[PDB]
This record gives C-alpha cells, sequence and structure tokens, in this order.
C-alpha cells in the first residue's frame, strides 16, 4: 500500500534502437492522452517502415554467429533477466505510477497484481534460460542423433494497450531466455511504460541490437514488421482481426514463423451447487477487472435456472457498489476505459442492447463529466443471438443469460469463433471433471477466474489464437529445433 | 528381394469418406499415368470444393464429443495404428509395386527403403498414442494446475508426388496417434497406392469419417482444404511457392495452425581430410536418390580445392555408373521423372545451365525415347549467382562447386532463402562440431546423407517450412494444449 507519484517526470519518449535514444527518419511525433483527464500527456517519436529497418539491422547484427549476444552463456542470458528484475522492483512506484497515468488503471492493480505480474515473468524465464534441452534420440543405423534448441532469430512483436508492461514482458521474458533477439512495437495509446522499462534494459547490460523498441502505429510501424523479409519470427497480441492480416503479412513475406494471442467472448458457468457469494464475486470481478479491458475477461455469465433470480439480484448490488473514481487515489476499483474511441465503442455496445431487447439493470451511461469513465453495466434476460452476446465488448458490460441443462450450456458456451478462456462454479467433482474437458477453450478455470501467471500456458483455440505463452511451453515459439544426425562406427545401447 | 506384381489389379479409384468409395459430386474423373511407358494407368475420381465439405463433414461427425475416436482409449489408437503396420507389411509387395507402377520409383527403392520407413512410421506413432504427456504445474496460489493434450480436431493434409506412401504416413500416424481427423489431398501424379492404404484403414477398424481420402487438383481440391472454414489445422508438405499461399489461405480463412514442409536446395560440404570414396559415394547418392525427386537432396556438392579434381572425376564416373532403366527390374538404380510436366522443367534446367556458362559434364538430354527418362547430369564450374545454384531443379542433375576457406563455403552454403539440410564430410571432431552449430538447416548430417527415420524431427528453416514432422517433437502440431486451474482448499508441496 505505498504512495502514488501523482505527476512524475517522463524523460523517455523516443524510439530505443540499438541501445541509444533517437526520433523517427522523419522527426514526427503522437499525441498520448491521460484518460481520466482527457488531456495531453505529452508526444512520443512516431515510427514507420524505416525505422523499423534501422531496428532490425541493430537486431540482425546482435544476432550474427560470433556475437556478444551469441557467444554468451545461456546462465549469462538468465543473470540479465534477473538483473532486469531487480530494477523493476527498485523502480516500481514509478512505474506503477506512469502505467496507471497512461492506460488509467487503478493504481492498487498496477503497483499489486500488475507491476508484481512483470517483475515474476522475468525473474521466471530467467530460471528457464539454462535449463531448455534438446534430446539424444536412440534412433535406427549407426547413428548418433541429437537436437539443438536454437533461436528463431529476428522475432518482431506487436502489443496492445491493456496491460502495457506485462504484455510487453510476456513477449520479452522468453524470447530472451532462449537467445533471440527483438524488435517491438508498442501500442500507440499506452506507450510512455514500455520506453521507460527499455532504459533498464540498457542498465541491466544487454548488448546492442538485443532489445529495440518502437513507437507508432499499427497500420505502419506493425504492418512494417510482419511483412518484413528479415524478420524471423512474428508475434502478436491483439485483436482476432487484425490477427488475420499478421498471418496473411507472414504468408505473403518471407513465411515467419507466427504466434497469435487474439480476442475473446469468455463465458463464466454458475450450477446450482456452487457457491453463491463466491460465484457472484469471481463472476463480477471476471468481468469488471481492468474495467472490462481483458482478453479472457467472464463477459457472458451463464447461470443455473434455479439460482437465476439471486444470483442477478447480488450480481448488480455488486456493481452498483464498484467505486468509480481517479485511479490514483487508493481503493479505486474502476478507472476510466483507455482513450476517446473505446469509451464511444463501448457506449454504442450498451445502446444496442438496449435495441435488441435486453433489460438495462444498472448503470448504462458515462460516469461523470471529465475523462472516459463508465457507470458499471449488467443486463438481463440476455440472448445468444444478441449482438451484445456475440461481439467482444472489452468493457464493463456484464450481459447474464439462464440456462437448464449441462448438455445445453457447453454448447452454447463452445458456438462462437472465440475460445480463450472459460470458467464452472460448482462443488461437484465429476461436473468439473467433465466441463474441463468439454469447454473449447485454452485456459479453463474451476471455482475461480483471471488466474494467469508465469508459469500457465496461455492462448486460444479456434479464432482466440495460434501457440501458447508463459510455462515451458512458450518457450516452443521461440525454439527452432535442428537435428542432428552423425554416422558412427559401431553403436551400442 | 522379392518379385514384383508387373500388373497388379487396382480396385480403388474413387474418393474415401466415411469409409465408403464414392465417385465425385461432379462425376468427373482424371487419368494418372505410368511414366515408365508414358500410358494411362487408369482413372480416379477429380474431387472438387463440395466433394472437400463432404470429407470435412464427415471428419467434423467422427471429433464429436462422445464419438467412438474420442472416447477410445489411446491405446487402442495405438493398436488400430499397429494392426495398420501388420496389414501394410501383409501388402508389402503389392504396395511397393504399385507405387513403382504410379510414382516410377525403382521397385528395389519402393520395396526396401519406401515401404520399410512406412511400417516403422505406423509402428512408431502407434507407440506415441498413450504415452504423449501433459503437465502438472507448481503454480502461486491455492491451485491445482495441469495441462490437457488434447487433439487440434479436424486436420487437413495435403501431400507430393515424391514418396506417396511415405509422405502419406508422415502426416496420418502422429495426426492420428494424437487423437484427431484428417482429411487428406494426395497429388494428382500419384492417386493410386494412398487410396489401397485408405482399404487397409478400412479393414484394420479405424471409425468411419477419422480418415478421408480426396484425390483432385491442388488449385481445386487443395484450396478447398486450407480456405475450409470448420479445418482446425493444415498441414501442407510442398513448393515453397504453394506454401506462401497455404499459410496466407489460412489468415484468410478461419485462422487454423499450419505446419509447413517445403522446398530445399540443401548442400553437401566435403572437406579436405574426408575419406575420399565415401564422400563421393554419398553426395551422389544424396542427389541422384529417388531421380533426384527428393525434397532435402545434396543438390549442391561443395568440395574444398585440394580434393576437388580427384573428386569430379570420381562423381562423374559414378553418374556415368548409374543404371538408368525400367524400374520393375532389380538392378535399376534410376527410373523416370514423375510425368511430362515435370521431364521437361528439368530439361529446361539442363539447357539453362550450359546458357549460364556451366561446364556440362556427362548426360543432359533425353534417355532413351519412350517415358520420361533423364541422363545422369553433373556439371563442373558452378557459380552462386548461377539459376542452377539458386533455384530448386527437382531431377538428377548434380551441379559440383568448389571453395577454399570453412568461414567461406558457410556463408555460401547459409547464403539461400532454403534451409530443409545441409551435411558435411569429414574426419575432424573441431571441423564437424563447427558446422553443426554454423550452418542453417534443419536437419544437418555428418559423414553421410538421407537419415530421415521416424525419430528423427524433420523440417525447414527460413522458406523451406513452418514447424516439424517426425520423432517426438512432430506430436507438438496436431496437439492443441488446454491449461486448467482449480482453486484449492489448501496447498501444500
Ligand atoms: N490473448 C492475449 O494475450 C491478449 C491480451 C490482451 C489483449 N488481447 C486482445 O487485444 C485487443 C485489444 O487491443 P487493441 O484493440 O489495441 O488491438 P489491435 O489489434 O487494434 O492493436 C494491437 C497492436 O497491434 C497493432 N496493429 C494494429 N493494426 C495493425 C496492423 N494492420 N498491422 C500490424 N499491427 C497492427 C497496434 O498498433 C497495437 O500495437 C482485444 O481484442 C483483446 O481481447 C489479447
Ligand atoms: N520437406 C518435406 O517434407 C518435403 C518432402 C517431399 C517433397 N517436398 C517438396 O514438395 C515439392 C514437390 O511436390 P509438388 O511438385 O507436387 O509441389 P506442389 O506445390 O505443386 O503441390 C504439392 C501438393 O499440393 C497441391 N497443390 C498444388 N497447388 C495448390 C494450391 N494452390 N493449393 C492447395 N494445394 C495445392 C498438389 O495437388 C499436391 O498434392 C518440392 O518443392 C519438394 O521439395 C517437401
Ligand atoms: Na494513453
Ligand atoms: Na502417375
Amino acid at each position: 500500500l505505498p504512495s502514488p507519484i501523482l505527476n512524475p517526470d517522463i524523460p523517455y519518449n523516443q524510439l530505443f534502437i540499438n541501445n541509444e535514444w533517437q526520433d523517427a527518419v522523419s522527426k514526427k511525433t503522437f499525441p498520448t492522452v491521460n484518460p481520466t483527464t482527457g488531456e495531453v500527456i505529452g508526444h512520443v517519436a512516431e515510427g514507420d517502415r524505416a525505422d523499423v529497418d534501422r531496428a532490425v539491422k541493430a537486431a540482425r547484427e546482435a544476432f550474427r554467429l560470433g556475437s556478444p549476444w551469441r557467444r554468451m552463456d545461456a546462465s549469462e542470458r538468465g543473470r540479465l533477466l534477473n538483473r532486469l528484475a531487480d530494477l523493476v522492483e527498485r523502480d516500481r512506484v514509478y512505474l506503477a505510477s506512469l502505467e496507471t497515468l497512461d492506460n488509467g488503471k487503478p493504481f492498487q492493480e498496477s503497483y499489486a497484481l500488475d507491476l508484481d505480474e512483470v517483475i515474476k515473468v522475468y525473474r521466471y524465464f530467467a530460471g528457464w534460460a539454462d535449463k531448455w534441452h534438446g534430446k539424444t534420440i536412440p534412433m535406427d543405423g549407426q547413428h548418433f542423433c541429437f537436437t539443438r534448441h536454437e533461436p528463431v532469430g529476428v522475432c518482431g512483436q506487436i502489443i496492445p494497450w491493456n496491460f502495457p508492461l506485462v504484455m510487453q514482458g510476456w513477449k520479452l521474458a522468453p524470447a530472451l531466455a532462449t537467445g533471440n533477439t527483438v524488435v517491438m512495437k508498442v501500442a500507440e495509446q499506452t506507450p510512455l511504460s514500455a520506453l521507460y522499462l527499455a532504459s533498464l534494459i540498457k542498465e541491466a547490460g544487454f548488448p546492442p541490437g538485443v532489445v529495440n523498441i518502437i513507437t507508432g502505429y499499427g497500420p505502419t510501424a506493425g504492418a512494417a514488421i510482419a511483412q518484413h523479409m528479415d524478420v524471423d519470427k512474428v508475434a502478436f497480441t491483439g485483436s482476432t482481426e487484425v490477427g488475420h492480416l499478421i498471418q496473411k503479412a507472414a504468408g505473403d513475406s518471407n513465411l515467419k514463423r507466427v504466434t497469435l494471442e487474439l480476442g475473446g467472448k469468455s463465458p463464466s458457468i454458475v450450477l446450482a451447487d456452487a457457491d453463491m457469494e463466491h460465484a457472484v464475486e469471481q463472476c463480477h470481478e471476471a468481468l469488471f477487472f481492468n474495467m472490462g479491458q481483458c482478453c479472457c475477461a467472464g463477459s457472458r455469465t451463464f447461470v443455473e435456472e434455479s439460482i437465476y433470480n439471486e444470483f442477478l439480484e447480488r450480481t448488480v448490488e455488486k456493481a452498483k457498489q464498484r467505486k468509480v473514481g481517479n485511479p490514483f487515489e487508493l481503493d479505486t476499483q474502476q478507472g476510466p476505459q483507455v482513450d476517446k474511441e473505446q469509451f464511444e465503442r463501448v457506449l454504442g455496445y450498451i445502446q444496442l442492447g438496449q435495441k435488441e431487447g435486453a433489460k438495462l439493470l444498472c448503470g448504462g451511461e458515462r460516469f461523470g463529466e471529465r475523462g472516459f469513465f463508465i457507470k458499471p453495466t449488467v443486463f438481463g434476460g440476455v440472448q445468444d443471438d444478441m449482438r451484445i452476446a456475440k461481439e467482444e465488448i472489452f468493457g464493463p458490460v456484464q450481459p447474464l443469460f439462464k440456462f437448464k441443462k449441462i448438455e445445453e450450456v457447453v454448447e452454447r458456451a463452445n458456438n462462437t469463433r472465440y475460445g480463450l478462456a472459460a470458467a464452472v462454479f460448482t462443488r461437484d467433482l465429476d461436473k468439473a471433471m467433465y466441463f474441463t474437458q468439454a469447454l473449447q477453450a485454452g485456459t479453463v478455470w474451476v471455482n475461480t477466474y483471471n488466474i494467469v501467471t508465469c508459469h500457465t500456458p496461455f492462448g486460444g483455440f479456434k479464432e482466440s489464437g495460434n501457440g501458447r505463452e508463459l510455462g515451458e511451453d512458450g518457450l516452443k515459439a521461440y525454439t527452432e529445433v535442428k537435428t542432428v544426425t552423425i554416422k558412427v562406427p559401431q553403436k551400442n545401447s
């Protein structure tokens, strides 16, 4: 429970390439907003294709066979990720404040949850660096066979705005541990935190060009990376629609390797025998956590028929109770949406729900006068055909669904292009074990929600993604396997 | 070595869909050519889009929750794969003959190598079915976390003509072991053997819809699969060219998962201290194996200056020695190319080589005047910038190169958009060890070539592929990871 720095010095507002700060070729900039006040915080360098080209050559050089970064011990790569984490913890109050400033999330979140997960991912993967093993293989014939786990190479990385430092860690930590080099494009919203961190990557002792950071727009800077002919791998976190473009740009350019971490319409499923007050609290937090701007948010609450009215009333009361206000004041649970578009976009979805036949139970309008705050909104009587039931709202709007049968709710939960996450609330063993098989999602929770750490693999089924991030499974994306098969004189077991 | 069946009965020439032989919806057929004579062996059904929809419907139903395929034991999936190995070994002669008839490969190859690799690959992945383990994870908090290794779902599988039975087995064996269903598109040049196999899949007792076979054209039948909106994964083996289209098609459809096994221009590299006779014999077979129609063929023989003349002379002699002729004769080493289009494409490359100032050393024209035979061809004094140095010939054309230093040959070997395979020939330990780190290839041989068994992962660096086939690493493509995270009352080590 420390004290936030209410308005700090922001020395870093340029591109980070080859371990030095410099402007865009064109010298352009663009504004970043504070969503609570609505006012422009400051200007940041606007990257484009020429700037990317620079970063890729820097990255490519740091990955040259013989390079400091390539020659170095895998354990030294770990120690660097560990130093980096020491530094993040030293500047924790600055970083958690700068995150709240630029993104709008509560400072209790930023500090306690976000920055903690940033420290642990760098520390977790640090440990993985010298533990990632290839195989020796007792193959047929007079042969000694083994696999090498080499890095994939220059890894392009594109992240969204909703967890700016977390999402950065999810990308950098594993790529660096497996020995790769990185050209990262951060969101156009929320660019400031990631630049301060880049300073600590330099201070930690990472060689020039191993990490390069680029502020700028998606259609320009981002698509330059996804289309570059000398980028070995792209890793994209963002919307399902842009995901489709990224995989096309890979196939259109150089057949670079692709991981996609995309959207969700993740169901929260509450059975009869569930702990009532525990389900209402978790399903509430499932949705409204990070103001609904969370990829796997519980944006479709399905509740068993016999407990629906009780569940409804409590869920609304929890939303009415939810403290909306300035995120720097500790005890604020809900900050503002991240920018003007998202604010208007969510408000449009609220209107749309009403127009289709859903009952607005509470909130459903702007909170206050300044900034991009919205009153916690809950809908009832919601049907599967409705647009709010099908589309990723990405804001503080909780639609409630009724169901009768177990076989019914699994069909309805899965009936979507999404498949990032899901959950069951139940006291029953057998029913818990059925839902873990039946639900088409990459992460299934039982009697909890939004539990994701550096150990837990995370990614989507179907149009929610390709591949997985975090855990041991998250290293595979940043690994290119070489098979080495050597003729030998005689072979013995 | 047994007698071949010269005039086998060919009962199977239709689509295989839901364990039923059926004509295409259009009733259209198309002919397959014996490349040894040039005559039409017979007609097979010309599948198109409407026929792929029907196949994918069947594969989807077979994959439903509660279907026989899904709730079967993993060890029964193994026994099915083993039973099929037995049936293949029962009909080994028939199948190796039908392969020769349709592909043109020597009957010695078809029986002793191809059909042995097919039996071994089905028996190998039979073993993996019930040994493919997920994780239990010591995760932060009051949680029990584990991973399930689920099948990825409906897998679209597209294969080339050069090793029909083997390419099918590399696809079906791991896919089935991990519990997927399959829609397979086999090459138009060689549709017959793959259909007789489907007859044994039925006889082995696989459920209906689990394996489906479509004969038909690439831009029609193959594109129908790759673009299909209910196919979960596409595994494509073919040209780099078509590879770009498959990865684009995925991004353009439903974000299906993509493994690509693509072309090569793999270098064999001979050092001064190598066993000459052996290095000559191996580099010779590296290229001329399967009439040069091999993805990872040693199609750039690099040789150290001090042994070059002696190497050249011996290589040329070997080329002139290689018995060309009818593949059904036991001592034939080189059959015809697969069809007229491939036959002419290679003679184009032979002409093109000499136009660029490459020295022709032997062969260089048709062999005889019936079927699609070409003379073992070898090219002296070849330079990096020539089209025959850069492009995949896919025929019995062995260009020789010359080098002085190691750092030189590593540069020159790696300077290509390909990276499927490579080899080095040397007696020295440090050198062998250096080349295994330096060469940018998914497979690196030492004092041998074309050693690929079920045990050994196989796939490309750069534009030669995305992901890996065979070995344990071969199972990852056919696996969708689900993370389960359960709230527990308390957590102890
Ligand atoms: N699964 C996960 O790990 C995860 C985590 C957080 C958010 N998300 C998802 O991300 C979305 C929210 O972020 P968003 O709206 O800013 O997504 P977005 O697709 O609009 O942009 C994300 C990033 O990609 C860039 N980009 C945009 N268009 C591009 C293009 N044509 N080519 C290359 N790059 C481009 C942006 O500049 C930004 O850096 C939601 O749909 C959410 O569910 C997923
Ligand atoms: N790396 C490996 O595992 C491996 C093994 C053997 C062969 N190969 C490669 O395969 C190639 C030779 O086979 P090929 O000549 O039939 O190549 P190809 O690209 O023309 O076609 C391969 C398969 O895809 C189909 N196809 C063609 N165009 C298509 C399209 N637009 N959409 C969907 N499917 C399409 C064909 O019908 C065929 O079944 C060579 O490049 C060789 O190196 C690779
Ligand atoms: Na902002
Ligand atoms: Na044929």
